[PDB]
């Protein structure tokens, strides 16, 4: 059950599309805990107009009630972001610059041909200070056409962020280093008589000296070599996440130098094991998950009593509950009627210093003309 | 004159410095503008707590003008943010994934000296079927040892985030595709004598026998081969950023495929021209800055006293500004500014001391809870 995706990797391909999977899932979680913070920002900024549109004292303090909570667990929130995000980003960061290293390699390790050039013939020269006679090629080349990563079914089902949730990775699949340093080659040499500086003869694209040189080793005497493949073999690696007890990175630095594949399980673990807490949303806030909020214990003792600094008792909180249900309606359906669905349903409409602002609340204040419209109903 | 960084460009190594210190830039710009945007999210919450603690029902107006001027300008700014933010990450990600590129390419194109490994001697075999001898070999391989980037500090001021504002930038370098693609090596083949299949002593990596084998093609026969030199040598490319009018554009997407250069140069060329405004700073705001923005005209007559402005309606709401503001920025400073950071807030509620200074409380995990208490007492 555990390591499907990593498990599935076993070429280059399949590696840069399980680090750009895993890169875009650790950005996907950071980007969702901002979406929500946003709206919940957004969500204050609806109240805050609202508050001040209320001629109700008690509406009032309900309204200021929601804006003092959703400010603490959303400021709160997006203060806790901040270590995971970084130790999220560090990871997607190096596993999308892994994934680039990768594809440049593979373009390279791709060109398997070689292109031989005219050589000129000779007789004892360095490396060959014993031969009579030597044949020198310069500038053989190997090229391979543009190389794209191509994907099957079961390649996209396996790497797949539906199988890079924390508890089921427990190694990191990576090509060997070799492929990204070193070049591998095949080459053939041929000799037939005694080739010689004479050897002058290239149409053949090797050194051929005096009988009838042509095609093959057409003349008495021939030398020449061949390039016959190219290429280095991409060999898969594990690498694992945790120690023994299954808490602690492994490669954590600091312990000497380290292998690509180390530095990259040691951020994918730390990754893994910063778990971003995503705060409530307000904008679909209901009435029990409101009432059974501790923070709004101390808020709502704050707002709606009459008259604690120690702290509550089982009674003070159940009495505190009443006073929220009082405040804020006794079923969700009136908290949702009085303080959700006027953010999408509630018109607001002014005119000041020549000009006319008609919106709803949330996209009100979501807007430019935001700050506008709370000063003008703060105003009457 | 223009183009001092791109110019520099000569080699990978600077190419890539290149890339990462527009792709930084870029970077730096969008957390130049957030960092702004969140400076002035957490002066609202402080003078929101220091509206609340307010008495006055005149002091409390100023803050909700600047609680409103602030939000309105910092939504504002925020909203318009987003655009250029994604015109400049397109940019600054393809630009650190070519330098990515290039960096693994080097690695490679340094790999100049072969090992070989120990050869097979054959007759007539392909690729040579009319050879009397014939040495063959498997898996010889070049490596070097691991690569950086030496940069002089020559390099580092030229190819600088100093040199790359938009007006100053009319080309980028690269260097050509072929540093990526191909391996170019050097290779020489050596005989002595009539080297055959019984030319099987290896010592030598090459195909000796008879006599006395050993260095230099010691055996009274002898084949081999070596592969001298590999590397293939990295030139440098210019491209354009902008059409003939030095306004738009060039290498648009969409006239056909496109070298990797050119989807360069028409990202960059799109990240220069999407220039991000960064808001006013509201934590460092001044009586001339506030009194003279232009929102705070309709912000002032809406809470200090609201026509539906003239010249004289102008005079009257600057006159109204400086009454709930200050007369000069050291009053303005000492009332609305210095105490974030200099006034302390402490209360007691929940069974839990609280005491910070204003921004700090507002920012801190009591924050909303503050709020609740002043708004309580008043
Ligand atoms: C760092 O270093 C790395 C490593 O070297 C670099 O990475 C490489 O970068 C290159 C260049 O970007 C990559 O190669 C390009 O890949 C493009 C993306 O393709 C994917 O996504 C697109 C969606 O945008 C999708 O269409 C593709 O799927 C197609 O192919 C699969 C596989 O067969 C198939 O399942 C699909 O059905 C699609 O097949 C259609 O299209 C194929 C051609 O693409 C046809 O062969 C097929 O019959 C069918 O019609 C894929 O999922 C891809 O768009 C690029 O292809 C372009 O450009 C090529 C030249 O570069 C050219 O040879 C191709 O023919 C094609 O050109 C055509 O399409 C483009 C885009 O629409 C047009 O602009 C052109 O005008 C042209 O259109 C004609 O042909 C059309 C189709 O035939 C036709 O409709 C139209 O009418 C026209 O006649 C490249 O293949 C490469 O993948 C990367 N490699 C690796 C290993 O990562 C990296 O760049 C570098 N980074 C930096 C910053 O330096
Ligand atoms: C994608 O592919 C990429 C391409 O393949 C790949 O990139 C490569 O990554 C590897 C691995 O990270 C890189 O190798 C590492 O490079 C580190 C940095 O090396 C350079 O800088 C060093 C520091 O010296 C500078 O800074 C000092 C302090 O500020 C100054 O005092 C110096 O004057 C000097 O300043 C100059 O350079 C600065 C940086 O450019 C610059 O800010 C400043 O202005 C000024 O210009 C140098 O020491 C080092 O030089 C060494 O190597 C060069 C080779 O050219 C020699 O000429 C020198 O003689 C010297 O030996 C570079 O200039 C290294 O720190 C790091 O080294 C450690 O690890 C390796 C093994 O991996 C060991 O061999 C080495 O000894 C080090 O180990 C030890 O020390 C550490 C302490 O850090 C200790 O913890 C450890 O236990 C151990 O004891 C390593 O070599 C490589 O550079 C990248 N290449 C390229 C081309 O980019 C990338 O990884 C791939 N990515 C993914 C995701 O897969």
């Amino acid at each position: 059950a555990k390591d499907t995706a990593a498990g599935h990797v076993t070429t280059p391909c399949t590696e840069i599309l399980f680090d750009l999977t895993l890169a875009k899932h650790y950005e996907n979680q950071i980007q969702a805990a901002e979406s929500a913070l946003n709206r919940n920002y957004a969500a204050i900024r609806s109240w805050t107009l609202l508050e001040a549109m209320s001629s109700d004292g008690n509406r009032q303090n309900a309204y200021t009630g929601l804006i003092a909570y959703g400010i603490q667990i959303t400021v709160n929130a997006e203060q806790e972001l901040q270590g995971p995000k970084q130790t999220k980003l560090r990871a997607a960061h190096a596993l999308r610059h892994r994934a680039a290293n990768l594809s440049a390699a593979l373009q390279i390790q791709a060109a398997q041909q070689a292109t031989l050039t005219k050589p000129t013939a000779g007789g004892a020269q360095t490396p060959f200070s014993g031969a009579t006679g030597t044949c020198k090629y310069e500038g053989i080349t190997a090229t391979a056409g543009e190389q794209s990563c191509k994907y099957s079914t079961e390649d996209e089902e396996k790497i797949n962020a539906a199988h890079m949730n924390p508890e089921v990775m427990t190694q990191i699949t990576t090509i060997g280093d070799k492929y990204l340093t070193t070049i591998t080659l095949d080459a053939i040499a041929g000799s037939k008589g005694n080739p010689t500086q004479s050897s002058a003869t290239y149409a053949e694209q090797d050194c051929q000296d005096g009988g009838n040189p042509g095609p093959n080793f057409g003349g008495a005497n021939a030398l020449g070599l061949q390039v016959t493949k190219l290429g280095t073999k991409a060999t898969t690696e594990k690498t694992n996440l945790y120690t023994a007890g299954g808490t602690e990175c492994e490669h954590q630095p600091g312990n000497g130098p380290q292998k690509t594949k180390q530095r990259l399980a040691y951020l994918v673990c730390e990754a893994n094991k910063a778990a971003i807490i995503t705060p409530t949303d307000l904008q679909t806030l209901t009435l029990d998950a409101l009432i059974s909020a501790p923070e709004m214990a101390a808020i709502g003792d704050a707002l709606l009593t009459d008259e604690t600094e120690k702290e509550y008792s089982s009674a003070q909180h159940t009495q505190i509950q009443q006073l929220l249900k009082k405040a804020y309606g006794q079923t969700n359906e009136q908290f949702q009627k009085n303080f959700i669905k006027p953010l999408a349903a509630q018109t607001v409409k002014f005119k000041i210093g020549g000009a006319e602002v008609s919106n709803t609340v949330a996209a009100l204040m979501s807007s430019p003309n935001s700050g506008l419209a709370l000063a003008y109903h703060k105003g009457k």
